[PDB]
């Protein structure tokens, strides 16, 4: 069962409603602790998501969560992939509202690998089998 559960209200696309899968991490924690609307602060270079993670060390990047955004019902499929084709076609990442930890959303295409900065944390991972994704990584701030 989904440690979030919530709405999405992003940019332009139409409010949804969406759940939260663990991927990558030893814990769900601070996905436990995700508000209940999360909305877009504003757009980021994809190299920032990357960059925060090269600069973080093994301690702290224990406490880092990745987690795979699904769609809550079938009424929410189009609006999860309009989100995910307006960060590709933009070619960004998105800074989300939430407060407690950083959160950054970002696309990744069909059956591409998980991003390799990713691959050491553990966690349940992800299946190559996966069609257009939003992915998310919870940054604490101590």
């Amino acid at each position: 069962d989904s440690p979030w559960e919530g709405s999405l209200d992003m940019f332009s696309i139409k409010h949804f409603r969406a759940k939260a899968q663990l991927i990558s991490g030893h814990s769900c924690q601070l996905v436990q602790a995700l508000p209940d609307v999360i909305r877009s602060a504003g757009r980021l270079p994809p190299s920032h998501v990357w960059d925060l993670l090269d600069s973080m060390g093994p301690s702290k990047a224990k406490d880092i969560c990745v987690i795979r955004l699904c769609p809550h019902g079938s009424r929410d499929i189009q609006n999860y992939r309009l989100l995910y084709s307006y960060l590709n076609n933009k070619q960004c990442h998105c800074l989300a509202t939430v407060q407690q930890v950083k959160m950054v959303l970002l696309p990744l295409p069909a059956f591409e690998p998980l991003p390799a900065r990713l691959r050491p944390l553990g966690g349940p991972g992800l299946e190559i089998t996966h069609t257009s994704l939003l992915l998310a990584v919870l940054f604490p701030k101590d």
